[PDB]
């Protein structure tokens, strides 16, 4: 509250520590559905069903440009990229299977660089 704060955890190497995070997603070999936003014009229903899109490549600019404020709206983004996956895509088909193993992938990279 006013004047009363719980010790400072060092948030300094955040910037850094997600930008290697996300270079890891970048170069997965299933980050392939993920890597570039979802072609709205050639895919029909996509624009419609899925309210906020977003993929690794839009993720980067943000990170680059400063539009997260804090290393959770960064996971919030991440995660939005694999509930927009399920969303759309059945569990039992190429890109189905893609989000799924990405999402693990990332979850642990998460937990172990700030958990």
């Amino acid at each position: 509250s006013m004047s009363v704060k719980k010790p400072k955890r060092d948030d300094s190497k955040d910037l850094a520590l997600c930008s290697m995070i996300l270079t890891e997603m970048e170069t997965h070999e299933d980050a392939w559905p993920f890597l570039l936003p979802v072609n709205l014009k050639l895919v029909p229903g996509y624009k419609k069903v899925i309210k906020k899109p977003m993929d690794f490549s839009t993720i980067r600019e943000k990170l680059s440009s400063g539009q997260y404020p804090n290393l959770e709206t960064f996971a919030l983004d991440v995660r939005l990229v694999f509930d927009n996956c399920e969303t759309f895509n059945e569990d039992d088909s190429d890109i189905g299977r893609a989000g799924h193993n990405m999402r693990k992938y990332f979850e642990k990279k998460w937990t172990d660089t700030f958990k």
